[PDB]
């Protein structure tokens, strides 16, 4: 019942694979799918993917449609493979996992999770699909996520955005956010406080406490004197050093959020992924000042001022890990005669 | 005198094909034409279609620089082929048509439109072109359009826009607003009374009715009392329906744009060509309600209310034929105790 | 259920398309079709035509694997497209024909020959399917070929071998020498009297009369002199000449074929295609001449005899245009003090 | 210091990847690898597989130039992967498995064969090689070859041939009969008693018994009689039936041999792979008999006359399972009065 | 007025470039030209270089077609471009040349080798053509071949062979042997004494001297015997050794095209070019023996004769530089006992 024209068929009459039976004439050509609409051909994927056309054209028709994890988060939490279903990276355009379940028989592994290639696997469940919590209980290595509590397992409550159709948001119709659950090896696992990015953007940045709205209203020195942040390097941390040629600091988004509505920059993307902090090769229009590798995170600046006051300042230089999206991420710290010089994400 | 070489000549330096003497020196590689520019290739055209690159090139060097009508028009009038010219696609970034008549060499079926292999073949004329006139009374099937009248033949009166370079406006320096005329196996057609598509979009939508002004600037309360559309639905159709995580309604592009000035969202363009109806799979940033095929037609607010009060309400569920740029246009209308309960355009 | 996956089943386990149902898994790349037997991908089918991948691979896979006439018998007759099938050009490995008639969604411009659009196109019949030489009395333009005689219907009988799987034979299982009948705008044609090429090749060329089998025994001087050949310059028409520096002559395919058991030769066929008339770059390896347009032909020897030897010896040039393969072929006749200088055919 | 460049200068300098450090500057476009040698840039490599080119131009570089077994000998076993070294499919111009174990980062999956994602895997040891043994008893899941005896592992004898460089060889300054041994679920399994293919081709056919030698020079009615044949059909299983348009039987390699050196015929080979049994696609140039799909064995002569003298001619139909190569073949069995009408092996 | 379409037509009707005015349509894919020959598309050029496809079918067809220097010879002597001519290498199927001189715009740097750009480049004129001697007088550096003598200009006389459309071979018809100068800053360089390979091929060998005629016939013992070769190890060097499983020696094609006929092996060419020496990948098919690297020339059997019996036997290994094909030629002598135990040439 598979076939390259049948999900042509349902991507043009349902916006996706939905089952329907029904066959549309396709063409391929320079790695992309066409299909004749009243004698023309009108193009309907572009394979952006590592993987053959057809193939990668099924996967994206297959994609989740529900709002699911954000990709890094899969990612720090070690997953594999999703269990009947297809996590499309909108970031990369590509499916999130080489391999699947039931879902292409190009790239199914298994048709079921419970099959004996799946046990080495971290496997992605989801609770709101039947069974699926089940599933997870009888699985070696599995993450599930869930709307509600699951009866004899402790739950990790996750961040309240989610991906629909590559759109990170808080669900007000829908429910974005869930809870984790892990095992590995058999064993459930308990997963560690950790904080979350909020996973905004700098066109459509919007604060989310009374800090974050008075740091853009405000201007530096008074935002810094309002919450009594002198010695903490802020107007080098968070908004930024342009005098030089090399920028310096400049490592949360919320401080290149409020630059960019004063004036334009270059953000150059070169490791285009989803992963919880980003490294940007930027060059401000204004001054000249530049850096090759600018570490970005979006986190709360509520959150980021508990971090940076919870840490001991009586060290010339050192290592600051820190749980976020469920991963350590590791923070080089250097201060200087009590205070803060600066404090940035690392690399990886 | 056709040559490859030529053709780049005269786009470098009449930025069209324009029948000049010249040679370029010209490379392809990876579907892209190019020409060395003092000692470095610059690319002139990627092509995006389903032809060679070479003989695509030649049919955008060639394609009509004048105020044509939409290609929405064309294929709803069931054009085939235009007479000594390329209609150019730009929503496909590809020719409207597939063969032609006495333009390109490779695609050529015929030098002149009175060649028996043009029998079977609706074939479009353009009045404003000397000879096509008379050459559209001497053909079996095809469509002509003109600025003033045609002796012996009853007209039939377009939209304001067409389509100039790939820019859709209401001309004001240039006329955009034509006679229509068609014939079918040598008998002249009488077409019917239809609505037209205003083809505007969400970003630049500009309102062309105190209607229009009035339903941008007031409430959605305030609207449906001030015009007395209690019991049409348009809080669903129009205005669209986001408490839900299915997206509701939202079926006329003027209600998107209302909604895009406030809130932003995704359109997910899955079909994409020019069309009297566009179907996309839209998911709301603000909310998270979405829907997989959304209907969407871009028609004058009066008209649609026109429309939706000419109907009998008194069926549960019908079809509704409307005649929009020529073509019928099937709506599916639902009633409950004499009221409107959704009223949306299918899929085809 | 048409279906590309569908298509790679029949071809995997019937060879070629069977109407059988089933589906394989198919992965596209690189103008190549591949199919995972036990794991890897295996290719099935490398595109060498200028149509997409997938639709040149279900043509080839609705390939007619009868017994066909070649395809310079079908060029010479007109024919531009077949009825229900799909002549395969091996010696191009592309589709003798743009497109097709109730085969292929893609390439098809008609399900049945009737339809209005197949009029003006010569299309190609085969009487031995049942309701093929009905359809033929009902088309304005075509070509039929029956095994058998048709009642009222004047044959002209083809020649005796045709293409059985790119394989070319004078059949004994099975019958290759078929009648020909042709239809212009209602008409019916009368094929004129006409000779055949042998449609031979050099490596496994084969005499087939008795005048051949001695041209390959027999010396120059000898084989001139018993078939009475003395002033018709058969050691330069059919011999050839390699005393100079430009080749002379060799314009028969059995004076290729004794050239070539004696000393080895290049030939660049720089337009590979079916005809019947061939052109060829020629370079002698052992002494060093050759000729960038050498026109070659595969008669029977006694049928180029039985045409030099009715020519008038008394012209210094004339044209002769002879019918072969149904088409009228040019030659150049030379002559000089009652005898013939060359007697060449044109590259036409 | 694993790189591209490197891989380049191993082929250049050493015909294959040695080790050896320092690089030369390549070129990658369309799907070839090209060097500079003074100047221009000469291929190295064409990609034929379905891997990105610089990935499967490594594993081709550091493929095994030792005798290996054959690829249908690994399939019949159910091999999925190599420890440490890449079997390249010369008759599919790609690598016989997906991933690797410790030879190229881009397919890796472990560097080690004890690590746990290999388990479940079936994984190929060569025990030439040292410590591969060790790894044979430790790995869940494996197939290993040996020159000679392992202490405690009853040995299966493989055939006398194995490939080398492409070349599939009874080796005389090399060994090319390796012992096996196969683990399933880390439990040694007893390999079946098995007939093994000759893996002769077609043009450089050579008997290797007095029956083969005696079938080739004497004629079907005194061989048939010498060896005691009447009532087996081997006028049609081996010597193959061509006086209908079907060809009947011709199951035999050296029944195509004989009738190859009388008169050539055309073998159209639609799965392209190393496998015990072919399908080929027939088309006997002399008389035009063809059959779609034709099963083809090398068995050794006097093999499959053991094999047909051992079966019950008293049933009309019946399946018959002869274990070739470390597999089962089935075959169909027709008798009729007490003699074979035919024998042979399914497509399968 | 040059163009892609006046290209085609040459080749259409020439067989190459004639400078013939007149245009035939194109259509571009794939790496591969097209032209439509009564509505199909003919393959014309497959684009083997690293060229764009459009130029590198230009610059074939304006190849040279008259007798010219083997690649080899004109790299060994430095050539890097040659004047108002391409030197097509068949080996590669592209230029052997990167830029031109006056031949086509994308690759030319120069229309005449007189220009300033052209100085430092060793260009290479050919006599034959009226001005290119004078031309080689005002060069900076230059090769220049010439049938005759030219005056004042010491000769070199070249090989006897020469490439006639990727034909080598000793000319009869035409002239193949050609007098060799070269320039080096402004100043004639005298051309070092040289021996010159035969360039011949393994399949269709043929001896060029008595003592080769006996090496094919005469048995191994009684060759050495008869030409006194004792202690010359020629059983190792030109004889090969296959006894173990690394191939010995082997070095001379004479030794190659001896063991062909009887028993036939593999040659793996990994740098496919023209050399004067060549490494092979070879493996023996009848004993299994092999060798990664295999250093192979095409020497006159006497003139081996020759170089080896001037060495002296008293050093246990010497490197032995002898100029071939105009450049000189490593070789590596090893001795013991007053007899030489090999004598190979360098893979350099
Ligand atoms: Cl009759
Ligand atoms: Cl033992
Ligand atoms: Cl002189
Ligand atoms: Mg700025
Ligand atoms: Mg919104």
């Amino acid at each position: 019942n598979m076939s390259l024209e049948n999900v042509a068929f349902n991507v043009v009459n349902k916006g996706h694979f939905d089952g329907q039976q029904g066959e549309v004439p396709v063409s391929i050509i320079n790695n992309t799918v066409y299909t004749k609409v009243d004698g023309v051909d009108v193009e309907l994927f572009e394979n952006k993917t590592t993987l053959p056309v057809n193939v990668a054209f099924e996967l994206w028709a297959k994609r989740n449609i529900k709002p699911v994890p954000e990709v890094k988060i899969l990612n720090n939490l070690g997953v594999d493979i999703a269990a009947n279903t297809v996590i499309w990276d909108y970031k990369r355009d590509a499916p999130a996992h080489i391999s699947t379940i039931g879902v292409c028989s190009m790239t199914d592994i298994a048709k079921k999770p419970t099959e004996t290639i799946c046990a080495p696997l971290t496997v992605f469940f989801d609770g709101r699909v039947d069974g699926q919590v089940d599933l997870f209980r009888n699985a070696r290595n599995g993450v599930l996520i869930t709307e509600g509590s699951v009866k004899g397992l402790q739950p990790s409550v996750g961040p309240k955005q989610a991906s629909l159709n590559g759109v990170t948001l808080i669900g007000e119709a829908v429910k974005t956010q869930f809870n984790y659950y892990k095992k590995v090896d058999g064993v459930v696992q308990q997963l560690p406080e950790t904080y979350f990015t909020q996973s905004r953007n700098l066109q459509e940045f919007k604060p989310r406490s009374q800090m974050e709205i008075d740091f853009l209203e405000l201007a530096m020195d008074e935002f810094i004197e309002r919450y009594k942040l002198e010695g903490y390097a802020f107007e080098h941390i968070v908004y930024g050093d342009f005098s030089h040629s090399q920028l310096g600091g400049l490592h949360l988004l919320i401080g290149l959020a409020k630059r960019f509505k004063e004036s334009p920059f270059e953000l150059e993307d070169f490791i285009p992924m989803d992963s919880t902090v980003k490294n940007y090769f930027i060059t401000d229009a204004q001054t000249g000042s530049s850096k090759c590798v600018c570490s970005v995170i979006d986190l709360l600046l509520d959150d980021f001022v508990e971090i940076i006051k919870s840490q001991d300042l009586s060290v010339v230089s050192k290592v600051v890990k820190v749980t976020i999206d469920y991963t350590e991420i590791s923070f080089m710290l250097w201060c200087k005669d009590g205070h803060v010089e600066t404090f940035y994400p690392k690399l990886q």
